[PDB]
Parts: C-alpha cells; sequence; structure tokens
C-alpha cells in the first residue's frame, strides 16, 4: 500500500508537505495535527484536522509522522514525544542543540522501537552530508558554507524593534568575491563577516528620522556592526510586492590537495524559490527510508548520516544501479 | 590498530590510493600486488610488491583490498576473484556494464562473507549520489550531467590506435552557455552537441597524412582536431584534469523553481578517485566489522561510515 504520512504542525514546512506528497504519489497524506482549535484550521488538501491530543489514537494508521514545527520551542517537546509512537521526521535546525536533541528523541524512539531521523533539511540535512563528504573525500583541505540570499528572521525583527520602523524585511547574501577565492584554492580563513553581506529593506512609520533608524541598524552591536551592511528604505507596497517569498540556498565548498599537491575542488550548491518547499520534499523523502528502516527492524533517531541514498528512492536497488549510477 | 589496505594494480589510480593513504592515518598500506613481475614494478611507497599469485595467502593480512584496474580490461576478471578472499573496493566505470558487474561481484562476495563495494569514483560515484538525490528532493523536474573539461582517458587512449598517430590527449569540455542556460533554471532542452565539445591534441608519426588522420577521427559532438609537436604536447597536455556538474532543476508542487548543484574541479582525476576509493575502504571495513556481506554501490553506504570521526563527533561538529 501507500507509506501513510501525518504532519504535525500547519505551518509552511507544514504547507510544504503537503505540496510535497503531490509530487510523490507512493504516499498519502493521513491527518493534519495541530495545536490550535482545529474545528478553526483550514488545510489545502483537505485530509482530517486533528488536534494533537487525537495524535496516539492514529497509532496503527501512519506509517511516518512529519514533525514541521519550529526548532526553538516546538520541536524541543514535540520531537520526544511523537516519537513515542510512530516513526518520525523532523527539521531541528539549531546546530548547538543537536546533540541533546539528539539524545532526547533517541531516548523515546529506542524505548517505543520506533525510527525518528532528526534534523533533516537544507542546514542542517543536504549542506552537512556535502561538509562531511568533503572531509572524507579529500582530508587536507579546509570547508566553506555560505549561506543565502535569504531572509534572517532574527536581524529583521532586531530592526522591527528599532524605534521609527513600522516592518522590515532582513537578507543574508553570501559575498562573491569570497566565493571565488574558495573555487581558485587559495583557502584563506574566512569568518562569517568575510563570507556574507547584509541587506536591509525597511519601512519607517510616518515623520520617522531615516538617518537615526539607519545609524541604529548599521551600529547594532553583534547583528550588523562588524558587517557590511546596505539600507534600503522603502514601502509597505515594495514589500509586500517582492519581499514576501521565502527564497534561500548557500553554497558548501571543500578545497583540498592530494598528497602530491593537486588542487581539488568540491562544490555543493542550492538556489532555491521557496526554502519551507524545498525542506518539506526532502522531509518526505526522507520518511521514505524512515519507513524502510522501520520494516527492517530499525529503531533509534538517526540523522542524514546514517541514511543509505538509496533508501530515500521508490526505484529498486537494481533500478537504481540501471538508471542513476 | 589501522586498517590494513592492498592495492591491486599499479597505475594511475594505484599510484593515487597510495598517495591517498598517507593521508588516512588510520590505514596502513601492506602491500601492492600486480600482475607484472614485482621485481620490475617500482611503487613510490616502498611497501612490499608481490605477485598477484601470492594474494590469496594474505587472506588474514588484509581488511580491504582495492581494486586499481581497468574497467573494461582488468576489472571483470578481478572484481569477483578478489571478492573470494577479500572486501574489496573498486572504481568499476562503465555504467553500461555495471549490473552484469554488480551480479558477478555480488555472487563471489555472498559466497565468501565478503563485503564489495564496486563503481566507486567522481562518475560512476558521487555524481551518482547528487543524480539520486536531486530526483528523490525535487520528483518534478530535470536533470544534467557534464563531464570535464578534463582529459578524456579513454577517448585519448582511442585516438592513440590510429596509424601515424604518434601520441594523443583528447579533451571532454563543457559548452559554457548549456550550463548557464541549465543554472538558470530553464530547464533548456539540449543534444549532445549543445552539451560538450570534444577537442583532440594529436602528435603525427613523422610521414603521416594529416588529413587521412584527421578523417579517421572525426568519422555525436564537434570534435575539433590540432595537429601538435611533442613538446607542445608536453608542455600544454600534460594533466589528467578533470570534472564536472550534476544539476538537478526542479520544482515544487507550487511552482517555485528549486536548483541543485553538484560540481567538481579536479587538477587530478586519478588521485581524486583513489581518494575517494580510500575513504570507501573505511566504510567497507565498518560494513564487514558489522556481519555485512555481498556487492553495495555508493547509494547503500550511509556517509557517516566514510568518516574516522565517532557518529557522536559528526553531530557535534559537522551536522
Ligand atoms: N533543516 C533545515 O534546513 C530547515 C530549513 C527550513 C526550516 N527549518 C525549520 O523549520 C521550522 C518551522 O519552520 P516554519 O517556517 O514552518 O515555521 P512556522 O510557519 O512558524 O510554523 C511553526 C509552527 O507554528 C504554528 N503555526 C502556524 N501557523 C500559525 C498561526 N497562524 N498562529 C499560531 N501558530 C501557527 C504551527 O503549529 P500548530 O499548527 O500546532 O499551531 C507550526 O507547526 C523552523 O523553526 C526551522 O528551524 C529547518
Ligand atoms: N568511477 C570513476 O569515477 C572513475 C574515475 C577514474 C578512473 N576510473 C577507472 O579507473 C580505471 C583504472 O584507471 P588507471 O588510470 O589507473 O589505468 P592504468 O593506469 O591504465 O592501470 C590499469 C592497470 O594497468 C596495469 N599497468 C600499469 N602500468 C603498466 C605498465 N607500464 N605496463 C603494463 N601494465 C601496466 C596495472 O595493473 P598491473 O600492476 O597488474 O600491471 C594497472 O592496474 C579506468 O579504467 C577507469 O574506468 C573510474
Amino acid at each position: 500500500s501507500k507509506i501513510r504520512i501525518g504532519i504535525v504542525g500547519y505551518g509552511n514546512l507544514g504547507r510544504g508537505v503537503e505540496a510535497a506528497i503531490q509530487q510523490n504519489p507512493d504516499m498519502e497524506l493521513v491527518a493534519v495535527f495541530t495545536r490550535r482549535d482545529p474545528k478553526t484550521v483550514a488545510v489545502k488538501s483537505n485530509v482530517k484536522v486533528l488536534h494533537v491530543d487525537d495524535a496516539q489514537s492514529y497509532k496503527d494508521e501512519i506509517d511516518v509522522m512529519i514533525l514541521c514545527g519550529g526548532s526553538a520551542t516546538d520541536l524541543p517537546e514535540q520531537g520526544p514525544y511523537f516519537a513515542q509512537y510512530f516513526n518520525t521526521i523532523d527539521s531541528f535546525a539549531t546546530h548547538a542543540r543537536i546533540p541533546d536533541y539528539f539524545d532526547a528523541v533517541n531516548a523515546a524512539a529506542e524505548q517505543s522501537g520506533k525510527v525518528a531521523i532528526i534534523s533533516v533539511g537544507w542546514d542542517p540535512g543536504l549542506f552537512s552530508l556535502n561538509r562531511l563528504l568533503g572531509e572524507v573525500v579529500l582530508p587536507v583541505g579546509n570547508t566553506y558554507t555560505f549561506w543565502g540570499k535569504g531572509v534572517s528572521l532574527g536581524h529583521s525583527g532586531a530592526i522591527r524593534r528599532i524605534q521609527g520602523v513600522k516592518n522590515a524585511v532582513q537578507y543574508i547574501i553570501p559575498i562573491d568575491e569570497a566565493v571565488n577565492r574558495v573555487r581558485s584554492g587559495e583557502n584563506p580563513e574566512l569568518s562569517t563577516r568575510e563570507k556574507h553581506a547584509m541587506e536591509c529593506f525597511v519601512v519607517l512609520e510616518e515623520g520617522a528620522d531615516p538617518a537615526k533608524v539607519e545609524h541604529e541598524i548599521k551600529t547594532m552591536p553583534n547583528f550588523f556592526d562588524e558587517y557590511d551592511t546596505t539600507v534600503h528604505f522603502i514601502s509597505e507596497e515594495e514589500l509586500k510586492q517582492n519581499h514576501s517569498g521565502m527564497p534561500n540556498g548557500g553554497f558548501v565548498i571543500r578545497s583540498g590537495k592530494s598528497d602530491e599537491g593537486h588542487k581539488q575542488i568540491i562544490e555543493f550548491s542550492l538556489n532555491l524559490e521557496s526554502n519551507p518547499m524545498f525542506t518539506s520534499s526532502a522531509l518526505v523523502a526522507y520518511a521514505r527510508a524512515a519507513y524502510r528502516l522501520s520494516q527492517n527492524g530499525d529503531k533509534g533517531a538517526k540523522t542524514v548520516f546514517d541514511i543509505p541514498f538509496g533508501l530515500l528512492s521508490p526505484k529498486s536497488p537494481e533500478d537504481l544501479r540501471k538508471e542513476l549510477l
């Protein structure tokens, strides 16, 4: 039969998973599980909308639960909770807390005999796999990760907090010259300041002083003061017209040398019109591998490092060798 | 204790494994096995050089045997042979022939209980993994593979068989415009002539006829033949540089364009491939420790088994 999927949480990732399901005909969406009153939440797919408290009664109805909650607060609770009852996938993205989150999920999943793949997505996720592949294939070398262009919600909210700002969108952008230095094999040391520029689109409150606001943004400790920062004062119409998308991506580059001195460059990049749609497409693919692992009697927390790529595909191992190898 | 590696075949890849072992201090190179008289093959590492007939006797001395032979010429026999006695890695590159190769290796390795990872390298290998990932994450879209600019080792050796060719080096070269159309998200339709050019640098035998040699070379790609001196071929055409691109251009179910690109730029094609074989050798050793057997492809190898670092350390440092 089809692999049965549940969504927990109906935000951008949640919508992204519904859409990915449409691209993965071996998968069926069963229900969306929300913390909000379900009588009140509409979902584009028109499947059953249920409160998170009904989820346990769906244990025999759902093969993999895709957890589409936020990393700061939603996932720390929801990851361990849902891994008690289902195989799970999530996008947990706070790198520093990965080890603690893994341990928490793992406990749950080992107790339940379920597979929980944590931290799926471009970063962590696909960029991670490329960092790892780079260092093993080219052990003598340096890796550089660049992020964006994409919105930084934390920088956008810091701008919004400035008196005289009505609304704002801030973007992190890789610096092309630095990308190019890395591709050349020079192997400089590059900080985050050397790798990215910042660009801010800002709507003033009526009568606000643009010099003062731009001063407060460019001098803000931690957030902007040490980074090449451009500030554009624009209208709400412009922000709505041109800054409503959630584009994202960046680069992963390993520059290394053979033992004889040969420069070898590995470059992996992403250019995404939609961050959530891309992340969620990845989540569904991993869901297929968590289903497979579960059917083989596996259990416990996993990451992208533990998942053979063949299990991501609906194609037979034989057909993969024939078509893609 | 160290992972004990054996090399089978002292050619470009074999020198390349030697070099890659220097970079992987968890591994020790035990011996080079050759079909040539071992007294006549000098190896850079100065490890023991032995004839392939003595390999079976080293069954308990070697954890992974890295098979550095030619895909058409030596691997079809060597791969199944060695997989009777050792965990093996090889670089078998002939895509059309991988199913048969895989079944022949697979039947030896299943019977012996060894792990054999076949077809490890940039393509097949890393490019393959990117083609799979692109289709799995972006099911609606197109995948485009480009090779070069780099020396085509196979084509170069094919031109050297033509009468009146003293020597030659052929290049495969991706057409920049095609790569750029693909990157734009145009999803271009491209013929093979629109993706790659072929460029041959040929040194004629004293006496030969250019027009006859060119005809023989050219008679589906735009292929430019340059007749040059031995000196120019040495100065400017010495390297085995290679590389290429795997791009997946797709769309979300709502129409958003999503592009994934993987690329390589390699000063040494053999050195690179061999660095990959050694990483896989580590994974084969790990699968062997875990009770695994049979033939595997890159598709079957989780990336964490490639690293000498613990799973916990990987999660802390790289994820
Ligand atoms: N690994 C990666 O590369 C990667 C990439 C992108 C994102 N991510 C992660 O994905 C996480 C979620 O991203 P997202 O953009 O989906 O966040 P989001 O849109 O804010 O959704 C998060 C949660 O917010 C709740 N929510 C949605 N709409 C709401 C509303 N109108 N009122 C109140 N609550 C609402 C939902 O839970 P309920 O339905 O239960 O209310 C949803 O599960 C991020 O925190 C990020 O860490 C990871
Ligand atoms: N998967 C990929 O991405 C990828 C990339 C690159 C290459 N490859 C594969 O790698 C294969 C091996 O390539 P290579 O460049 O190492 O080939 P090579 O240099 O031609 O060596 C092949 C064999 O030739 C024998 N040999 C070496 N020097 C010799 C000499 N002077 N006289 C007689 N015999 C000699 C050696 O075995 P003995 O020591 O037993 O004589 C060696 O194993 C190619 O066929 C290609 O398909 C794969």
